[PDB]
C-alpha cells in the first residue's frame, strides 16, 4: 500500500509488547518499508484462500488476542531479515530484497505453518497441541529459511535432499533464535508447542532421540511417510549441526565445537554454493567440508570439525 512508515505496538503471542513498523493510509496496515521491498502480514480470517487481506488497523495498537499471531509473524520476520543481512549480507530471500510475505489465522485448529511457495502461512494450532505458531522466532526463521533455500539450493522436497532442506531451516531458525537471543536453545518450536506441557518441543538438534528421530544414519527413515521422512531425517543433520557448533561425544565419536558463527558461516557457503537440488546427505558432507575449507583453510579446526561431526552421525 502507499503511504506513511509509522510505528505501532502491540503484544505477541507470549504476552511480550514490542514495536512494529506498520504503514499509515486511513488504517494502519502491517506493512514495514524499513527493510528490503517491505515485509506484508496479512488476514486470512481462518479461511484457507491466500494471501487474504493485507492487516489493517484502526488506530496503530494492536493488544487484541485476535492481534497476537500477526505482531509475532510481522516482527519476527523482520528479524530473520536482519539475521540474512547483517550475518550473511543476504537482502531478503532472493538475496535482491523481494517483498516478504505472511498470512495468520490460516484455516481452523491448524497444527502447523508451511512456505507455499511464494509466501509463509501460519495456523493458529487447537490451542492444546499448539498456540499460534508465528509465536515462535525458530517457527518463523524455518518458514522463511524454506524460501532461502527453494530460491537457492532448491533442495527437493523429499528422502535425503528433503531432510537436508528440513535440517536447513532448523539449523537456521535455531540460529535466528539466538540471534534475538531471548531464551535461545537447540530445541524446535517449544515456545508455541504444548501449552500444558513444559519442557518438550517438536524436535531437538542436540538429541533428536528424545522425540524419536535418528541422530545417525544407520537409523535413518526409508518409508514413505512425511515425503520419506523429511521431518524425521533431519535429526541426523541436525545432530552433525549440533555436534560442529557445540562439540561433544557421540556413539563414541568426539567433536571440538567451534561455534555458532562458524557453523552459520559454513552451512550458509553450503546451501548456496555447493548445494543442488538433488544433494544427498554425503554430497552434503563434502559441501560442508569444501565450505569450511574455503572459508578457513584445508589444516583448520573448522574442517576437521567439520570431519569428525559427520563421522559422528555415520556420514561419509
Ligand atoms: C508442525 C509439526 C507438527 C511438524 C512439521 N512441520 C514443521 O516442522 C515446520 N513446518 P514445515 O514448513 O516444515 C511444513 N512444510 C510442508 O508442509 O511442506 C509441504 C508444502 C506445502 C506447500 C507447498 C509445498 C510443499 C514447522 C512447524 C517448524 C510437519 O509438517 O510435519
Ligand atoms: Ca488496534
Ligand atoms: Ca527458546
Ligand atoms: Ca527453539
Ligand atoms: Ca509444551
Ligand atoms: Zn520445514
Amino acid at each position: 500500500i502507499t503511504g506513511t512508515s509509522t510505528v505501532g505496538v502491540g503484544r505477541g503471542v507470549l504476552g511480550d509488547q514490542k514495536n512494529i513498523n506498520t504503514t499509515y493510509s486511513t488504517y494502519y496496515y502491517l506493512q514495514d518499508n524499513t527493510r528490503g521491498n517491505g515485509i506484508f502480514t496479512y488476514d486470512a480470517k481462518y479461511r484457507t484462500t491466500l494471501p487474504g487481506s493485507l492487516w489493517a488497523d484502526a488506530d496503530n495498537q494492536f493488544f487484541a488476542s485476535y492481534d497476537a499471531p500477526a505482531v509475532d509473524a510481522h516482527y519476527y520476520a523482520g528479524v530473520t531479515y536482519d539475521y540474512y543481512k547483517n550475518v550473511h549480507n543476504r537482502l531478503s530471500y532472493d538475496g535482491n530484497n523481494a517483498a516478504i510475505r505472511s498470512s495468520v489465522h490460516y484455516s481452523q485448529g491448524y497444527n502447523n505453518a508451511f512456505w507455499n511457495g511464494s509466501q509463509m502461512v501460519y495456523g493458529d494450532g487447537d490451542g492444546q497441541t499448539f498456540i499460534p505458531l508465528s509465536g515462535g522466532i525458530d517457527v518463523v526463521a524455518h518458514e522463511l529459511t524454506h524460501a532461502v533455500t527453494d530460491y537457492t539450493a532448491g533442495l527437493i522436497y523429499q528422502n535425503e535432499s528433503g531432510a537436508i532442506n528440513e535440517a536447513i531451516s532448523d539449523i537456521f531458525g535455531t540460529l535466528v533464535e539466538f540471534y534475538a537471543n531471548k531464551n535461545p536453545d537447540w530445541e524446535i518450536g517449544e515456545d508455541v508447542y504444548t501449552p500444558g506441557i513444559s519442557g518438550d518441543s517438536l524436535r531437538s538438534m542436540s538429541d533428536p532421540a528424545k522425540y524419536g528421530d535418528p541422530d545417525h544414519y544407520s537409523k535413518r527413515y526409508t518409508g514413505t511417510q512425511d515425503n520419506g521422512g523429511v521431518h524425521i531425517n533431519s535429526g541426523i543433520i541436525n545432530k552433525a549441526a549440533y555436534l560442529i557448533s557445540q562439540g561433544g561425544t557421540h556413539y563414541g565419536v568426539s567433536v571440538v565445537g567451534i561455534g555458532r558463527d562458524k557453523l552459520g558461516k559454513i552451512f550458509y557457503r553450503a546451501l548456496t554454493q555447493y548445494l543442488t537440488p538433488t544433494s544427498n546427505f554425503s554430497q552434503l558432507r563434502a559441501a560442508a567440508v569444501q565450505s569450511a575449507t574455503d572459508l578457513y583453510g584445508s589444516t583448520s579446526q573448522e574442517v576437521a570439525s567439520v570431519k569428525q561431526a559427520f563421522d559422528a552421525v555415520g556420514v561419509k
